[PDB]
C-alpha cells in the first residue's frame, strides 16, 4: 500500500489467465497490479542514475586578473614585445598610442604598447558526458499485505536494481515469493546529443552542442590543479579609450547569466546524480504465492479502528480490529461490481489490525466484513 | 602646445580681419586656432560632468533568503494562511500537496501548502536621471608661448566653466590679456530618454525604457536602510516537483548579466561622473594681445638644443637655445606656404629654451632662424 495516497496513480491487472503483467513506470508515478489469486502489488521507479561519469570540457565562470605586465616602444622602434605572449596563462592585446616630446620620445607618432595579464579561474562549472550504458534503474515493490502501518509508508519495500546490462532480474518477497521483473531499458534520448551541466550543488541536462557553445573560457576535461584556459578573453577586456591608456578588466561571475541560460533545461537533483525517467518491465509472477490463500475463514467478529475514507480514485480503506482467537484467518468480505484492490485480506494477529483497499461500485452500496448476524456493515455511496 | 602629439588635432584659423574663431571642441580632441597679430591657442574640452543627480528606481541584482515559514492543511480543511503573506519583506507561494493516512490526515486528496520567504537584497545597481540643466563643461586654454616644457605638458593651462545657464564666460590668461567663450551646449540626446545606470564602481549610460524594462526587483528612488522590493519572484523561485515538497531557491548574482547586457552601452568613467561628449564655443580675442610683439629682433644667435622631429599633422618642432643677452627679442624666422604655428616666438631668458612649431612647405625648404651669417639654417623635407 505504498501508492495509496499518491495522485498519480495506475491500476493495471494482468489478462485473464496470465501471470505476468506489464507495466510502465515513470518517475513521480506509482503503479498497482492485480493477478487472480495473485498478491496486490506496488512497484515504483524510485531514481534513475548514471554510475560513473567523464569530463568532457571545464568552462569558467568566475575569473580574476594578476601579475599585469606592459611594454611600450617609442615610434619607428618596432613592436613590443612581451615574453608573457608566449605564457598560455597570460592575455596579451596589442595597441598604439600617441607618442612624442612630452611623453618621452624625441619622433612623434603612434608608439606601440602591449599589455598582458595573468588569468586565473575562480569558479568553473563541467561537463559530464552520460552514456547509458552505466545507467542504473532502481525499482521499489511493496505488498499488499494488510499490515498495521502500511498506508502510504516508504518505509517499507524491496528493492530491485536494473542495469543496461542486467536488464532481468529477481526480486525476494518476503512470504509471497520471487517476483520476476523483466524490463528493457529504454534511453528515451540520445545520449551523445545531451551532457550533464554541473555548477556548484546544481546539475541540468543540456545539449552537447549548446555547452560547448558557451561563451566562456573553456579547458579540456582531464583534471589538473594548474589548468590552461582559451578563449580566455571572453572574460578579461582591454579598453584603450583615447590612445593615451590600456586597462585591464574583468566580467566578473556569470553564474547567474548560466541560471537565466539554463531556464528551460531539465533539471537534476544534486550533482549521486538522479535523472527522472521512465522504464518498461515486465512483471512474471509465477513464482509468487498468495500467503493466507489455505486459511480459514474468521468466525468472528471486525471492528472498525479507522473512519473509512476514500481515495482520490474512488477507491476506500478499510481499518478494522478483529476480536477473535482463530487467527490466522481469512477476513470474509462481500458487498450487498464491487471488488477488492487487496487481494487476500488477512488477519495475522488479534492485536494489529488489518488495513484493506476496495473499489465499491458507483451509487449506494454495502460492505460486509466477518460473517453472520455479529459481522460489520458498513454504508457507503460513491458519487462519480 | 599642449596638442602637440594628439593625433585627434584639428587646425582652426580665423577669417580675414575677425577677431573671432569658432571651434568645435569634442572628447578627446585637441583644437589648436590662429589668428593675425593673436597668440596661438591649444583649446580641449577636457570633461563633461552632471553635478546632482536624483535616483529614479533601485535594481537589486543579488538577493538571500532568510527565515522561510510554511503552514499546511489537510483535505477539505480550506486553504493554508500565514500573516507573512502580508509582510512585504517576504514572497509566498500557494500549491497543493498529496494527502492521506500516510501523511497525517484522515481524508485522501489534495491539501494546501503555502510557503513564505523573507527577501534581503544583498547587491543593487542604481539608476540615476541626469538633465542637461545641471550639466558642467570644462574647457582648457594653452597659449603658445614658446616656453621650455611646454610641448604635451597637461600641467600648464588656464580652465573655464561653462553651464547650461553660465555658456558666456571669461578665461584670464596670463601676460595675454582675456579670452571670451560664447559657447552654446547642444545637448547632443534628449536626457528624459537616457538613465545613468551605475553598477559598483562602473557606470553607464542606458534607455529610460531599457531600464524600467530590466528583469529585476525593484524599489523607489528614496533611499532607505530597509527598503520594500517589488517583484522579489524574478529572483526567488519556489518548486514542486512531484506534490510532495516545495523547496525555495534564489537566483543567484546578476552581475555579469549586467555587463552583458551593457555591452552596446556607453560607459562612462567613475559612477565625479566624467562623460564623453561635446561642445562648440565662439572664442572672442579682442581682449587677447600678443606678448612680444613690440620687442626687437634677436641680434645674436640661436643653438639648435634638440633634433627636429615632425608631428603626425606634418608640422615640425624647433627647440633653440639663444646665446645673447638682448633678450627679451624677438626671434627672427624666415623659409627659403612657409608658416609659423607659434605666432609671435621670443625668448624671455637666456638660460631657457624655446620650442617653435612651424608648418614647412612639401619639399625642400630651408628653416633660418636668427639674422646675418650667424644664423641657424636647417634643412627640411617635407613629403607627403
Ligand atoms: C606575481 O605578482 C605578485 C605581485 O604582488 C607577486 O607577489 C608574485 O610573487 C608574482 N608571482 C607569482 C608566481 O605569484
Ligand atoms: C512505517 O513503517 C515502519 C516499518 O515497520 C514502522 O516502524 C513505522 O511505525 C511506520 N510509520 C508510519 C506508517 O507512520
Ligand atoms: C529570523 O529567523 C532566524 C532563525 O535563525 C532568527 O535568528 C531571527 O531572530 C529571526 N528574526 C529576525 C528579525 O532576524
Ligand atoms: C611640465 O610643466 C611643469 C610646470 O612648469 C614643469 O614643472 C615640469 O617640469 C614640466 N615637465 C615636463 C614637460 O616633462
Amino acid at each position: 500500500m505504498r501508492c495509496v495516497g499518491v495522485g498519480n496513480r495506475d491500476f493495471v491487472e494482468g489478462l485473464s489467465g496470465a501471470t505476468w503483467v506489464d507495466v510502465v513506470l515513470e518517475h513521480g508515478g506509482c503503479v498497482t497490479t492485480m493477478a487472480k489469486n495473485k498478491p496486490t502489488l506496488d512497484i515504483e521507479l524510485q531514481k534513475t542514475e548514471a554510475t560513473q561519469l567523464a569530463t568532457l570540457r571545464k568552462l569558467c565562470i568566475e575569473g580574476k586578473i594578476t601579475n599585469i605586465t606592459t611594454d611600450s616602444r617609442c615610434p619607428t622602434q618596432g613592436e613590443a614585445i612581451l615574453p608573457e605572449e608566449q605564457d598560455q596563462n597570460y592575455v596579451c592585446k596589442h595597441t598604439y598610442v600617441d607618442r612624442g616630446w612630452g611623453n618621452g620620445c624625441g619622433l612623434f607618432g603612434k608608439g606601440s604598447l602591449v599589455t598582458c595579464a595573468k588569468f586565473q579561474c575562480l569558479e568553473s562549472i563541467e561537463g559530464k558526458v552520460v552514456q547509458h550504458e552505466n545507467l542504473k534503474y532502481t525499482v521499489i515493490i511493496t505488498v499488499h499485505t494488510g499490515d498495521q502501518h502500511q498506508v502510504g509508508n516508504e518505509t517499507q519495500g524491496v528493492t530491485a536494481e536494473i542495469t543496461s546490462q542486467a536488464s532481468t532480474a529477481e526480486a525476494i518477497l518476503p512470504e509471497y515469493g520471487t517476483l520476476g521483473l523483466e524490463c528493457s531499458p529504454r534511453t528515451g534520448l540520445d545520449f551523445n546529443e545531451m551532457i550533464l551541466l554541473t555548477m556548484k550543488n546544481k546539475a541540468w541536462m543540456v545539449h552537447r552542442q549548446w555547452f560547448f557553445d558557451l561563451p566562456l573560457p573553456w579547458t579540456s576535461g582531464a583534471t589538473t590543479k594548474t589548468p590552461t584556459w582559451n578563449r580566455k578573453e571572453l572574460l578579461v577586456t582591454f579598453k584603450n579609450a583615447h590612445a593615451k591608456k590600456q586597462e585591464v578588466v574583468v566580467l566578473g561571475s556569470q553564474e547567474g547569466a548560466m541560471h537565466t541560460a539554463l531556464t528551460g533545461a531539465t533539471e537534476i537533483q544534486t550533482s549521486t546524480s538522479i535523472f527522472a525517467g521512465h522504464l518498461k518491465c515486465r512483471l512474471k509472477m509465477d513464482k509468487l504465492k498468495l500467503k493466507g490463500m489455505s486459511y480459514a475463514m474468521c468466525l468472528n467478529t471486525f471492528v472498525l479502528k479507522k473512519e473509512v475514507s476514500e481515495t482520490q480514485h474512488g477507491t476506500i480503506l478499510i481499518k478494522v480490529e478483529y476480536k477473535g482467537e482463530d487467527a490466522p484467518c481469512k477476513i470474509p468480505f462481500s458487498t450487498e461490481n464491487g471488488r477488492l484492490i487487496t487481494a487476500n485480506p488477512v488477519v495475522t494477529k488479534k492485536e494489529e489490525p488489518v488495513n484493506i483497499e476496495a473499489e465499491p461500485p458507483f451509487g449506494e452500496s454495502n460492505i460486509v466484513i466477518g460473517i453472520g448476524d455479529k459481522a460489520l456493515k458498513i454504508n457507503w455511496y460513491r458519487k462519480g
